[PDB]
């Protein structure tokens, strides 16, 4: 049971194209403090020289108590590693928060399921302090019996398991 970021493997020759589109994410482990919490739609596209960028809607909360649709927008570096990059986002309104971290694809199908890992800070012991993941699907509706067992031993590697809670739709900001 090594819990150590450098350790997890990630996506064999990732996909940019493959993978463009739209994602819903059905489930996440949160990070520390403000973040993303449902009717949580990406979509991916990839430029002519390749660049990958995504925007996202998603419902947030915010000091006190106020539920507002965060328009978000990423773009990303390529790195050594096909599947492991970096990601800049920003919102369309100026308060949302913007920032920078790394936005790792463990493992996908791309025609139903994709995992997302970030560790946000690093232990001494290489192990992950803050972190967050999603669970994307093609597919609103959600993942089949089969595509869940893939999922949850997805989890499990990442010492994420019985961390992730549902994300649920509800056309509040459609
Ligand atoms: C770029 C965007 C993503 C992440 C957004 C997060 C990090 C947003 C947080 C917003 C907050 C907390 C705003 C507070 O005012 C993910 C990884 C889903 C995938 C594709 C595009």
């Amino acid at each position: 049971m090594d819990c150590r970021v450098s350790s997890f493997k990630v996506k064999e020759n990732f996909d940019k194209n493959r993978y463009s589109g739209t994602w819903y994410a059905m489930a996440k482990k949160d990070p520390e403090g403000l973040f993303l919490q449902d009717n949580v739609v990406a979509q991916f596209t990839v430029d002519e020289n390749g660049q990958m960028s995504a925007t996202a809607k998603g419902r947030v909360r915010l000091f006190n108590n106020w539920d507002v649709c965060a328009d978000m927008i990423g773009s990303f570096t390529d790195t050594e590693d096909p599947a492991k990059f970096k990601m800049k986002y920003w919102g369309v309104a100026s308060f949302l928060q913007k920032g920078n971290d790394d936005h790792w694809v463990v493992d996908t199908d791309y025609d139903t399921y994709a995992l997302h890992y970030s560790c946000r800070e690093l232990n001494e012991d290489g192990t992950c302090a803050d972190s967050y993941s999603f669970v994307f699907s093609r597919d609103p509706k959600g993942l089949p019996p089969e595509a869940q067992k893939i999922v949850r031993q997805r989890q499990i590697d990442l010492c994420l398991d019985r961390k992730y809670r549902v994300i649920v739709h509800n056309g509040f900001c459609s």
